[PDB]
């Protein structure tokens, strides 16, 4: 009666069966240990009782179809050259008497992880439907230890929490913290990827992959049985997904190991995510290390605005050549010259710059429709001037377009805008969507959004543009089909370093969550931790020490990474800058050392193309000792090895900018031990050595 | 304390003052006759995320007021006369609000036929963004007065006119709102504008609204008790009724009155109070247009705009449609098509329409589809190119169609592409449509938010130097005037319902005192053959018009852009009646007013612009109506070939419909007639000017 669906090694077993009300119900088992328990499977849909709404239950087994895949793939970009997709399948098909229609389930199971999702044939009974509710259920088998943040349909933006399952109602309303654009939805609700571990020693990781088309799924738990179910996002009237056959839900990811490393090593999401789509990607697609006129601004130095002095803007009729300037205008002309400058001294790729264009006097919270156009910049800011300037300097400009949420103003002026990157040469763009959504009434994550951020991509494509989104979506393995689509911030990052700090253990919980689907734009870097050194009037402090900050550009994955400090912090620590100059951002492969959420995690990369490795280690409020074992370098060769770790007395908030940096060989057979201090961490660069020269006058580590 | 505005010729005066609340409160008279009660003006804001600032409605006092004149005169790209003048006495008056340290401006416009009245809003520090939670501007009736109404709704215009007390309404309103796709009616005793009224002291009121503009529409409701008027604003998806942002005005609120029903027709206070012609090229490009199309085959259901039934629906892109099987019933066909443009260059038209010439038709009903639609490409059996060399050679435009089906976002992510298309082959001009409900899904069609799209799609298609013509559209309010290219909209029930049981037998002597104050309708007149079933077997649905009225319509439904909706076979049966269509023009340098009652008749004379020619037209009710017309309005002197299309003895909407007589013969300034329109009937004179004596040969004085 039931079936029976094994991962590749045997070690995980998904049961499924249509329970006595024709509910279609899965389990899964993980080395004999439940993973999880009976849960159903199903949507309610709008009414157009009526049996109609009703794809829950009432259902037959029509016809099973088992196959099995194995294909190996490489990612235009990521964390290694060749990703293995081989997974067991079971597709399910359903039929359901009373309404006369049928879909399917199909069941992808890996040796780290089960994935599911819905399919709707396009059939006489089922053609276009509204969603009311998916109802995906999760059964865990025990009150499991949860890293999450406050479901919500705006914002991702929060401090992670470390809870038991039954704890999270008592501390929802304090996880919920302030924002500009936020809508929580449960004192249970919670956003995914959601990571767990269980007392019986295993990791869990819920998520959902190829997110198209459909409205985001965040997750609820009725924390009296502990069932996590689907929770899609509404759109302006509390609906739920328009859909129409032939058409799928994105799939649902359960990825379980009881070695916290794995799950940092699967590759359900982009395995389950559409081939690329862009035929000529390897042409143009390529990783950026940047810095940027952004930290000024964001610490309260400087500001986005030309000129204080008017109540509004109107574009087209403010004449910003008769405004004063407000002396705080950092996107000019000469001070972006001095950021492309050191930019080029110190081989980075790109600057951004923020604040170019006409608008930005209003961009804050006032729900404004033409707040930007785009292209016209500021009289301070001379486009082709700093253009021909970067080009020179062998520079690319990454052009920012913050939206202040307003929606169709960008769609009205995306082309324009795309045309004026390419007239100019910008490659890249950061944009932004800071406020409520416009068409009000809109969340950020609804299916409405989740089209845009997507149309926003697939034109960008057409331009040879690459995309970094701030405030969209967070990501589910999308870049897969279009890896133009480089970085999505969507989760609580450096800039609240600024405004308050983020937990002394973020980083050590963004890459078993976050992460899961695609990099982060997280911006480290800081070197300077103390903002009121930007800013007298910002006294918050970055939950970090400096080694630590290195260490993200290998524990935070991202084909683009920021060097955010400004320049001349930089240059007050040259020596341990030489790290952000060196490390790489693409890599052949990568080697999880040492991890535990929230506690530490220790990544080691080889840069692509090359033998050279780079070593990352970030911790907790406990700090770490790590005892590191180099068997992963190549027998016979001998390396250049730089290590920038926290000084013995380093503290994150007592003595960040403590460190050492010591230079040796390293061989596959050194072996070291290192400690990350309190909000610590540690860096290593180990080169290959080419020429003897390269060693001279060095010994052994 | 009270302030007063006069009319130029003392016959409207005009009274403001704030009452002891602060409140702003006016009032209006006319020849001595009160118009406007006491009513209060003013605003309540939606609350932010100091309490006293959603209060905009009183705590104020007259800081300041300004007096001042204006008298010019200007000419229309087209309309119903050449110039327009705009004479007017003004008062501005400039109101403080203590409590909030926050002034705003009331503007008072005052002619000899009406007072139009706005809010303006100045940039300053206690008054930047703010969001109107609702609008509250009242209209005092003096009386239970007799109103020709439809259903408030923020969806909707399509409804059949209701003629009753203004105490009836709230009982008539449940029968009143008939089913429509898309339909959101919002009071029990709610209408629409423009509003007609007939009074029992032999006034004629009308209340409406000019230049909609970066505001949501209003919509009236009635307080039955008080007999008070109220504006009620079209909602957004959250509830809210604007986003305001300083500086920023509301639309001009009008009351058009005259003793005489002939002057509210008469009437250009609309127009004049909406910006000027922001196309400097207009007259080198935006011109009237007569036309006929592949449409009334779709409407009775005789064809399809579907090219194939087999598919339970379809997915641009993927749909392989030279896979599926024709239907049999797509009219929109090359060979048709073709049909259609050597008919239109045979009898003079300047354009052909065709609808369901693209892909997506199969799924263009009801489904709230965002991607239904990419306005580009054709079905298998409509060849655009060869479509477009053929009705170049042959002289004719083809009038483009881009049926959105109320999918925005759609539309705008495709309307430059939509354009370049058009322009690319041959087309100038579109008839756009929004039929369901639109999509950003919970707005309306006529908030603020579609009243931005509309005006957007309208602004873009000038930078073509496209025209356009859009249903389902906001109801127009002078908007023509700043942009030209707009030459219509449908945005009330048209003739396509005469096809869906009918419309009322007076409806065409009501719609040019409400809906056509502000803008042209296409209407699309013109059936002769107005038992449907004759188009298909199964729709019994007949055209409340006996065929001289329908004649009639092209002068008295003004329009730059008149179709001839009937097929091309039906009016080959009627040829000779079909010379007025020919005939009639499209532009005019003057427009006499012969007769008008709302509701029973209206009577209409127009010069063709640049002619000596005269043109005619009478529409009547269900009692019919008998004319005792003078044409002093000739030149003296001169002779005129006149052709009388009128109903004959006996004719009837319903029993006798096609029963009409032409008669020929020679007109002079001396010239006196006595014509009868039948129930649900009329006539239609064309007076042409005689340029040869060998014109007149063998005619006779009628
Ligand atoms: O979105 C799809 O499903 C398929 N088509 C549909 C048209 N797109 C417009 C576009 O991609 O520019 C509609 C949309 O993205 O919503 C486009 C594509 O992605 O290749
Ligand atoms: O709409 C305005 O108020 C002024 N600008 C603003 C930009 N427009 C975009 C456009 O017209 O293409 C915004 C809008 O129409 O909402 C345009 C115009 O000349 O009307
Ligand atoms: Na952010
Ligand atoms: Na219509």
């Amino acid at each position: 009666m039931q079936q029976k669906l094994t991962s590749p090694d045997n070690n995980l077993v998904m049961t499924f069966q249509v329970d006595s009300k024709g509910a279609p119900t899965y389990e899964l088992t993980y080395k004999n240990k439940v993973v999880i328990k009976p849960s159903t499977l199903g949507l309610e849909l709008k009414k157009e009782l009526d049996s109609k709404t009703n794809l829950y239950d009432g259902f037959e087994v029509k016809d099973t179809q088992t196959a099995t895949f194995d294909e190996t793939w490489q990612p235009v970009w990521g964390e290694e050259k060749e990703i293995r997709n081989h997974y067991n399948e079971l597709a399910v098909t359903l039929y359901q008497p009373m309404n006369d229609r049928s879909i399917v389930i199909r069941f992808r199971l890996f040796n780290d992880g089960l994935g599911f999702r819905y399919e709707f044939p396009q059939q006489k009974s089922l053609n276009y439907f509204v969603i009311k509710e998916e109802h995906s259920q999760f059964g865990m088998n025990g009150d499991h230890i949860a890293f999450w943040i406050p479901g919500d349909y705006d914002t991702q933006e929060y401090d992670y929490t470390i809870s038991r399952l039954s704890e999270i109602r008592g501390l929802m309303k304090e996880a919920i913290t302030p924002n500009s654009s936020q809508t929580p939805f449960s004192q249970t609700g919670v956003q995914t990827a959601l990571m767990m571990k269980t007392d019986d020693g295993l990791y869990i990781n819920l998520h959902e992959a190829a997110l198209v088309d459909y409205s985001c799924m965040h997750l609820n738990l009725d924390d009296k049985n502990m069932v996590f179910e689907s929770w899609l996002t509404p759109d302006a009237k509390g609906d739920k997904g328009y859909m129409q056959t032939p058409c799928n839900t994105p799939w649902r990811t359960i990825i379980v190991s009881d070695d916290a490393r794995n799950i940092l090593a699967s590759r359900i999401t982009l395995n389950l995510n559409e081939p690329c789509k862009i035929a000529d990607a390897a042409s143009w697609v390529k990783p950026v290390k940047y810095i940027g006129v952004w930290w000024d601004m964001i610490t309260g130095k400087g500001s986005w605005a030309y000129t204080d002095e008017l109540t509004s803007v109107k574009l087209g009729e403010t004449d910003y050549s008769k405004t004063k300037p407000n002396g705080k205008h950092s996107a000019n002309t000469a001070n972006v010259k001095r950021y492309i400058d050191f930019a080029a001294a110190h081989g980075f790729d790109a600057v951004l710059v923020e604040g170019w264009n006409e608008g930005w006097e209003d961009w804050f919270g006032n729900s404004k429709d033409y707040v930007f156009d785009f292209v016209t910049p500021y009289p301070d800011f001379d486009v082709k001037e700093i253009h021909r300037y970067a080009a020179r300097k062998g520079i690319k400009m990454m052009m920012h377009h913050e939206t202040s949420a307003s929606v169709r103003n960008y769609e009205r002026h995306m082309d324009k805008a795309y045309q004026f990157m390419a007239d100019n040469g910008y490659n890249s763009v950061k944009s932004g969507y800071v406020g409520n959504i416009i068409p009000r009434g809109e969340h950020h994550y609804g299916q409405w959004m989740n089209n845009h951020y997507l149309y926003a991509v697939k034109k960008a494509a057409d331009y040879k543009i690459m995309v970094n989104a701030h405030e969209a979506t967070r990501p589910t393995g999308i870049c897969r089909t279009y890896p133009n689509l480089i970085g999505n911030e969507s989760a609580r990052g450096t800039e609240y370093e600024s405004f308050g700090g983020n937990k002394v253990y973020h980083t050590t919980i963004l890459p078993f969550t976050r992460l899961v689907g695609g990099p982060m734009d997280y911006t480290p870097g800081i070197f300077e931790t103390h903002c009121n050194k930007m800013n007298p009037a910002n006294n918050s402090q970055v939950r970090s020490t400096i080694a630590r900050q290195l260490a993200l550009y290998v524990t935070m994955y991202s084909p683009l990474q920021m060097a955010a400090d400004i320049p001349e912090n930089y240059e007050r620590f040259m020596d341990a800058f030489q790290f952000i100059k060196d490390v790489a951002l693409d890599w052949d492969e990568t080697n999880y050392l040492e991890a535990e959420p929230g506690e530490y995690i220790t990544i080691a990369r080889k840069a692509k193309d090359t033998d050279d490795w780079y070593v990352g280690c970030t911790a907790g409020e406990n700090g770490h000792t790590s005892k590191l074992v180099f068997d992963f370098l190549t027998p016979g060769k001998q390396y250049i090895a730089t290590v920038y770790a926290d000084a013995k007395d380093a503290d994150w908030k007592e003595n960040p900018q403590a460190y050492t940096i010591k230079k040796g060989i390293l061989t596959n057979k050194s072996k070291l031990n290192l400690h990350a201090a309190n909000g610590g961490g540690y860096a290593i660069s180990i080169k290959e050595v080419k020429d003897k020269s390269e060693a001279k006058g060095l010994k052994r580590l």
